[PDB]
This record gives structure tokens, C-alpha cells and sequence, in this order.
């Protein structure tokens, strides 16, 4: 919003493989590999085995060349910059014959002054990427030993010596595609007088009655004279005029810090998805030359206070997260990297993946660290739903180097994107990493390496996690809270550990403990806890044959890549339900069952606080057509868990738990209000429809705002016969005095391979229209866990992975821009229709 003008190099990019002087047609930002596929020069590398196929990439060099025409009135103005906000990641870049930059980490954006070196007329811009993996083998050869970095998918495990994605280079959920390329945007600014490097809205305090601010900006001003300037700070609102603040300077040559104070008098917060609006402040700083602006940068700014409260009590160590002065039970998920491609996400794809977790009831996300810092519009559409911002550093599961060279790299990326995220309203955290420290102390190493060497990787990782990281995070964002790993002491396998700090709970799935025992082994904060699930039919069709369906066949098995993978599955299966003979009813069950095994996990962590008081499941999307622990596929289609995570997360939820022969009924509030003179209501219905017994009622309760708390006990015994129990289910209902519903639950008293469930038909009216189809289902009898399917991909739903019960009917709305009027194919699929 200023003089300067802004051209994007974003067009006549071409490529070429190094050595043979073969070039092609480009799209930048962009990947090599994309670029190949676009020109059929590879094969779908998510297509059946192309994974194999698609490796030779990695071993070449590529190079990227561009052209562009300078005025000589653009080459007349003050100054000229070229800045990359991305390249991935050795890339020599070259303009008009000048080596411009040695570029060497992913995640760092360079700025480059280049007015000394355009020409009038054409220029011409000319990048190398060395490959990775022949850059870092020579580094590897001096090692003399081979870092402990199993999800790198390769012999030599080369990941640790580069600032790049750790997925890249593989995972367990994920596809080795060890990528380069242009990865962010190119721009070219012309200016006058002076640029603004970096723009801080500082909050020095906030209280009901004023929020005070500190607007600290760098001015990087370019030509040799004393320059005169205004600085003016903007704070509005909707459009209109908060605050507005002034300070007289006189820029001098070279690097310029200003500080002005503004107030924001009873200042309207930003408060958390649930708990109100994600109210934003546009604060807008200009500095203006006589008459013009030369120089303008704007931040949305959220007015709120989070603190982290990491301190000891009476059960071991505390990690909850309060805002705005009240502590918060966090509701959420771990995010990884959309695509194995990250320049194919688009800003869509951003936007339907927050539409997610705000549909989700979510108010939490992990930025886990084997990924990227995201880009700006992630956290811009963070701070717009009031989804908290956990970011770990990208280190991952293995000890890194700490030699000068690579921290010096590492402290560039960190001021890079410390300074870059500092003002979203949604960064809540940082943390240094995903695990290494429990992979030093337990996984084990010490029988893998010399004492020498172990203990070099010990005095490594001090160096790194508990000084740099966290001195630089002290420096450039002093009131953001920093922990060193995650977990950061708890460990899964030593119960005496779980009362201290956040816990990765992998004793379900790596350590086969059934989904009940999430109910007795309880953390303080529940970073991580997950378990798997092949994808729905439509997305096993993108990338599977129907030779290619058992699953643990060569590609299910190739789509696999945790230590068991599709075993684990089955096991947990038949613990729960009969196993399908058929691949299809097999994915259906697996689905179903992912799904109310973690709900179960999430309903225990809400019902233990103040104990607990968070859970984020591992994980919430995928980066391909694959099998993971996601509970949204690579296709944006909602498994089970998805629904299942929005029911175990709404603000209100009524919680049937029943152990040892018994009942307990919990009502579970995440709301900032105390509900008052509620009733709750139970019965017990047949799979018929015939209410058994009579209702029960229980007046009089109280919800107290942020509180789990039980207000039901009964004894199974005396109550249900065995055959009851496997032949009807528990309805719940909670109403406010007047007998409107706030909250219902259902609730079974067997596993489900115990059910007698009956025969019967699930029929269906549609009404379909442009986007959208309604759906009336009925059926006279129970028909367990449904799962309307439709082969139209990314559909979205109103509802689905439900009990129908019987004789009630259920409205379910489907919508897809791809629907059009005149039949959308639908197959509705139940669990007694699975087994004979
Ligand atoms: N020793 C094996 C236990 C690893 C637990 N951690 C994670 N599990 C996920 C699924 O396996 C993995 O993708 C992430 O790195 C995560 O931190
Ligand atoms: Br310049
Ligand atoms: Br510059
Ligand atoms: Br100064
Ligand atoms: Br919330
Ligand atoms: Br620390
Ligand atoms: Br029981
Ligand atoms: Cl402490
Ligand atoms: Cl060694
Ligand atoms: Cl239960
Ligand atoms: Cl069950």
C-alpha cells in the first residue's frame, strides 16, 4: 500500500535435467517433479508402484531459468530487490552473470538488493539446484557413522545434513520424494527511499479496560542521503480508525529501528474457536516522504493473552494452555505437510482443511516438526477460525549434527520464521522437536554407537535444544512459551512418567493396549495418541487394483509403512467386531472401528480434567493416497474418525462410560457459561424400537462452565440381563428446565461382534439438486454404525458413520459442486451386513 511496485516472477520459467541441454516449460512455484509430470516425462508417482520409478530424480541436478524485461524508469527508482521466499535447497542463483546466492536452507526466505546488476531491457535469471543427495554424500563419507533416522528411506540416511523437510525423504505414513525447485513465491520490488524488513506488534499488556502495544519497525533505507520521514501507525477495525500514532525520524543509510507506543482502549479480544469471535485488528505502518508512501506493511493483529502453565503439583507436572486468563482444555489434532508436492496445495485446499477443524469443534493444532513451517495463509486462516498454533522446529525422531556450520544455518531458519509468525494471534508455542530426546534416551542407542559418539550426540543436543533454539526464541519472541521436545519427559512405556508433562500415549497401536486402557492411563496433555486406517473405497480406487484387495498384498502393504503394519489392523478388529470376508466390508469395519476406538480415547482425556487437559490425536490429514492414522484423507474425505472427533469435541457432551459391570454417566462442558436446572434423560431401546423398561430421569443438575462432572452411577446387574445387554442400546438426552435439548448421547453395553444386531434394509429418498442431495433414511430396525457412500470425491456430509435407529428417521445432506441435477450414486453399507 505504498509507491513501490511489485512483479512477480511467476511466468516464462523453463527447466532443464543438468547435462543435457534439453529444455522444457515451467511452473513456479513449483517442484522438478511436477514439472515432469506435467510433460509426461514420469508416471503418477502416487499411482500403484510408481514410487520406485520416480527415484531417479533425487540423483540429478536440475536448473530453472527465467527472462524479464526492466524499464529504464523501473532501473531509475531508489532501489531494486529480489527476494525468495522459498528454494529447496542447495540452489546457486545466478542474474546477468552475478552469483546473487548460495541459498542452503528450505525454510529461510533470502532478500537480495540487484539494482547494480539489471539491466535496462532483458535479464536473466538463472538457478542450479544441486541435488540433495549428491551434496551430502561427501558429508556423510567424513561422518564416519550414519545418523539413527529411520523414516529417511534410504541406506544413508543424508536427511539430517540438510535444512529440508524431513518427510521429504520419506515416513511412516508418507512417500520418499526428495524434491527441489523454486518452492515459494519470486518477486521483484522496485522502491523508493527505504523497505520495511520487519514490522512487530509488540503487546506490552492487555486488560479488559486497555491493550498497550509496541510497534517496532526495521527500515532498511537504500540511497546515501538523511531522509526526513514520518512513521504512522494505523489500528482500525471493520475498516474504521481505532488508533492512529506518529513519530518525526530522520532515516539514515542502512538499517533504521523505530518504536512507536499505541493503546487500544477496552479492547475487543480475540478468543479461541468455542469461546467467542476471532476478532482481528488491521495495524498498518507506513513510512511516508513528504507526500508519498514509500514503504507500507500491514499485520491483522489478535488481542489476547496466552500463557503456558508448565509447573510442578501435587500430581507431577501441569501443561495446559489459558487464555484470556482462563485455562482452556485443548481439542485438536497434529498436521502434517498436505502433499508429498508442497507448491500442488493450493489456497482451496488451505481453506477446506480449516473448515475441518473448525467443523471439528477444534481449537488446537500441531505443527509437527518432520514438516514445514507453514506457509503465511495457513496461520492467517488459524488466526481467522481461533485455532491455536502449537509450531515445533522441524527436527524430528533423530539426533541432528551441532557443528558450527549446520547451527548457524539452523539459527538463520529460526530468526527467519520466528520473526515471520511472531503476529499471528494463533501462535501459541514453540518446541524444538518431534521425540529426539526420548529416541536418545530410550530407543535406545548406546548399543548402536560408540560411547563416543552417543555422548557427542548427547552434548549435541543441548547445544541445539536447550540453547540455541530456546535463547533464540527468547531474543525474538519473549512471551511465547518454549519447550525443548515433545514429549518432554512423559515416556508411554513408564507409568510413573505420565503425571509429568505432555504425553505421545503409543502404547495404543505401537504397543497393542486395547482402546479401554486410554480410560485408566491418563496423561497431563495428550500430544499425540493414534491408530490406523486404510482410506474408503474411492481413495484406495486412485491408487489401488481390485487384485490390486487383501489388503496385506504387495501395494497394501507398499501403502503401509509403520513397524506391522496392516497385522495391527486385523488384531484390533477381531478384538471388536467380526472380521468382513470382503476387502470392501473389510475397509468399511477398519473405518468404523479407527473411529470409535480413538473417540473413546478423546471422551476419557475430556472426562479426566482437570488431570487432563488436552488431546491432540495423531493425526489429522494425509500428504497422499495412503494408509495412516489420519482421520481425513488425501482427498479430503472425512473418515469415521472425523465425525467421530466433532461429536467427542462439542462444547456440551454427555458421556456414558461403563466399566466393571457398571454405568457412570458424565456431562462434560467446554463452555464459558454455567448451565443451570438441567434434566437428563435416559431409556433403554430394543433394536425393534421398544423402549424397555421406563425412562429415567435425573433433575436438577448443574453444568458448571469448563467441567467434567458425574451425575449418574448404576450397576448393570439387576438392571440388564446379558441379554439385554447385546440386544438393545442406552438413549441420552440432556434438556435445560424447559425441556429443550441441549446434548444427546447413544450408548451400547457389548462390543459390537456381541450385538445380536437384526437383519434389515436401510432405504432412502433422495431429493438432488445443482451441489447438494437430501437424503431421508429409514429403517424399522437398528442398523449399526452406517456409512453412506457416494463415489464423488470430496463429497461432504451433514452426517454420516451413525447408528440408525430404529424407526427414526435421519435428513443427511451431501454436497459437491461436481452434483449435478438429474442420480448420485449411493451405497449405504451397515455392520450386519458385513458377516453371514
Ligand atoms: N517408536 C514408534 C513410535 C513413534 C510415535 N510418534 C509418532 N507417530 C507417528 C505414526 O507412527 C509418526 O508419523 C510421527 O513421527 C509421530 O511423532
Ligand atoms: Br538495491
Ligand atoms: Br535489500
Ligand atoms: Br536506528
Ligand atoms: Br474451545
Ligand atoms: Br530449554
Ligand atoms: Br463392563
Ligand atoms: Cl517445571
Ligand atoms: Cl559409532
Ligand atoms: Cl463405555
Ligand atoms: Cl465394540
Amino acid at each position: 500500500n505504498d509507491t513501490s511496485e511489485v512483479m512477480l516472477l511467476d511466468t516464462g520459467w523453463e527447466f532443464s535435467q543438468s547435462g543435457t541441454e534439453k529444455w522444457m516449460p515451467a511452473t513456479v512455484p513449483g517442484t522438478v517433479h511436477q514439472d515432469l509430470i506435467s510433460h509426461e516425462l514420469l508416471p503418477n508417482p502416487f499411482y500403484g508402484m510408481n514410487e520406485k520409478k520416480i527415484q531417479w530424480v533425487e540423483n540429478e541436478d536440475w536448473e530453472y531459468r527465467t527472462s524479464f524485461i526492466v524499464s529504464e524508469e523501473q532501473l531509475n527508482r531508489d532501489g531494486i530487490q529480489l527476494i525468495f521466499e522459498g528454494l529447496d535447497t542447495y540452489a546457486d542463483v545466478y542474474l546477468n552473470g552475478s552469483l546473487l546466492l548460495k541459498a542452503d536452507n528450505m525454510f529461510v526466505g533470502y532478500t537480495l538488493p540487484v539494482k547494480s546488476v539489471l539491466r535496462k531491457g532483458e535479464n536473466h535469471l538463472y538457478i542450479y539446484f544441486h541435488s540433495p543427495i549428491r551434496q551430502t554424500l561427501p558429508q556423510y563419507a567424513s561422518n564416519g557413522f550414519n545418523y539413527p533416522a529411520d523414516n529417511d528411506h534410504h541406506e544413508k540416511h543424508l536427511s539430517v545434513f540438510s535444512r529440508k523437510a524431513p518427510y521429504s525423504y520419506g515416513w511412516d505414513w508418507g512417500i520418499r520424494m526428495v524434491t527441489s525447485g523454486v518452492w515459494r513465491p519470486v518477486t521483484l520490488r522496485f522502491y523508493d527511499i527505504a523497505t520495511i524488513s520487519d514490522y512487530y506488534v509488540r503487546q506490552l499488556s492487555l486488560t479488559d479496560e486497555n491493550a498497550r502495544l509496541s510497534n517496532e519497525l526495521i527500515v532498511n533505507q537504500i540511497v546515501p542521503q538523511k531522509i526526513p520521514a514520518e512513521v504512522r501507525v494505523n489500528v482500525s477495525l471493520n475498516g474504521t480508525t481505532v488508533t492512529e500514532v506518529k513519530q518525526q525520524v530522520t532515516l539514515q543509510p542502512g538499517i533504521n529501528h523505530i518504536t512507536l507506543p499505541a493503546e487500544v482502549t477496552n479492547p475487543v479480544r480475540w478468543m479461541p474457536n468455542g469461546w467467542g469471535t476471532p476478532t482481528l485488528y488491521d495495524f498498518s505502518a507506513q513510512i511516508a516522504c513528504g507526500d508519498r508512501i514509500v514503504a507500507e506493511q500491514s499485520h491483522r493483529i489478535g488481542l489476547r493473552t496466552i500463557r503456558v502453565v508448565n509447573e510442578k503439583d501435587k500430581d507431577g507436572e501441569s501443561f495446559y494452555f489459558e487464555v484470556n486468563g482462563i485455562p482452556m482444555f485443548a481439542k485438536g489434532a497434529n498436521y502434517i505437510p498436505q502433499d508429498a508436492l508442497l507448491p500442488n496445495v493450493t489456497t482451496e485446499r488451505y481453506q477446506t482443511l480449516f473448515r475441518d477443524m473448525k467443523e471439528a469443534n477444534m481449537n488446537m493444532v500441531r505443527i509437527w516438526g518432520g514438516g514445514t513451517y507453514e506457509n503465511n495463509l495457513f496461520y492467517d486462516l488459524a488466526d481467522e477460525n481461533g485455532i491455536l498454533v502449537w509450531q515445533d522446529f522441524m527436527f524430528a525422531c533423530t539426533p541432528y549434527p551441532s557443528d558450527p556450520t549446520f547451527l548457524k544455518r539452523v539459527e538463520a531458519e529460526a530468526v527467519y520464521n520466528i520473526r515471520r509468525l511472531r503476529n499471528h494471534a494463533s501462535l501459541a508455542m514453540w518446541c524444538g522437536n518431534n521425540e529426539i530426546l526420548e529416541a536418545l534416551k530410550y530407543w535406545g542407542f548406546e548399543k548402536k554407537f560408540t560411547p563416543e559418539v552417543y555422548q557427542g550426540l548427547m552434548h549435541g543436543y543441548d547445544k541445539l535444544f536447550r540453547e540455541l533454539l530456546p535463547s533464540t526464541v527468547k531474543e525474538f519472541d519473549s512471551d511465547r512459551f518454549y519447550v525443548h521436545s515433545s514429549p518432554y519427559l512423559a515416556n508411554w512405556g513408564r507409568p510413573e512418567s505420565w503425571g509429568t508433562g505432555d504425553s505421545h500415549n503409543w502404547g495404543v497401536w505401537y504397543g497393542k493396549k486395547p482402546f479401554e486402557s486410554l480410560d485408566t492411563d491418563l496423561p497431563r496433555f495428550m500430544s499425540e495418541f493414534g491408530f490406523q486406517s486404510f482410506p474408503e473405497m474411492k481413495t484406495i480406487a486412485a491408487f489401488a487394483a481390485p487384485e490390486d484387495y487383501q489388503i496385506e498384498s504387495e501395494v497394501m502393504n507398499a501403502h503401509q509403512k509403520s513397524s506391522i503394519g496392516n497385522s495391527l489392523i486385523r488384531t484390533y478388529m477381531e478384538r471388536d467386531y467380526i472380521i468382513p470376508e470382503s476387502f470392501e466390508d473389510f475397509v468399511y469395519v477398519g473405518l468404523v472401528l479407527q473411529g470409535q476406538g480413538m473417540r473413546h480415547g478423546l471422551e476419557a482425556h475430556r472426562r479426566n480434567r482437570p488431570y487432563c487437559m488436552g488431546t491432540l490425536y495423531w493425526q489429522l490429514n494425509d500428504s497422499w493416497p495412503v494408509v495412516s492414522w489420519s482421520s481425513i484423507d488425501y482427498y479430503g474425505n472425512w473418515k469415521a474418525l472425523h465425525y467421530q472427533a466433532k461429536r467427542a469435541f462439542a462444547p456440551v457432551l454427555i458421556n456414558p462410560i461403563q466399566q466393571n459391570d457398571s454405568l457412570s454417566v458424565y456431562l462434560i462442558s467446554d463452555r464459558l457459561d454455567t448451565m443451570e436446572q438441567m434434566t437428563l434423560e435416559m431409556k433403554v431401546v430394543d433394536f425393534d424400537g421398544k423402549t424397555l423398561g421406563k425412562k429415567i430421569q435425573v433433575h436438577s443438575l448443574e453444568v458448571p462452565a469448563n467441567t467434567s462432572k458425574c451425575v449418574y452411577r448404576a450397576k448393570l446387574d439387576g438392571w440388564l440381563t446379558p441379554e439385554d445387554c447385546r440386544r438393545s442400546f442406552l438413549k441420552l438426552i440432556l434438556k435445560d428446565k424447559s425441556g429443550h435439548q441441549v446434548a444427546e448421547s447413544v450408548h451400547f453395553f457389548r462390543k459390537t461382534k456381541d450385538l445380536q444386531l437384526p437383519p434389515t434394509s436401510v432405504s432412502y429418498q433422495m431429493k438432488q439438486t445443482d451441489g447438494k442431495c437430501e437424503l431421508t433414511l429409514f429403517s424399522s430396525m437398528l442398523a449399526k454404525d452406517i456409512f453412506i457412500e457416494t463415489p464423488l470425491q470430496g463429497a461432504r456430509y451433514s452426517d454420516n458413520f451413525f447408528d440408525l435407529l430404529p424407526g427414526e428417521r435421519k435428513k443427511v445432506i451431501i454436497t459437491s459442486p461436481r452434483i449435478k441435477k438429474g442420480e448420485l450414486p449411493v451405497n449405504i453399507k451397515h455392520i450386519r451386513e458385513t458377516y453371514k
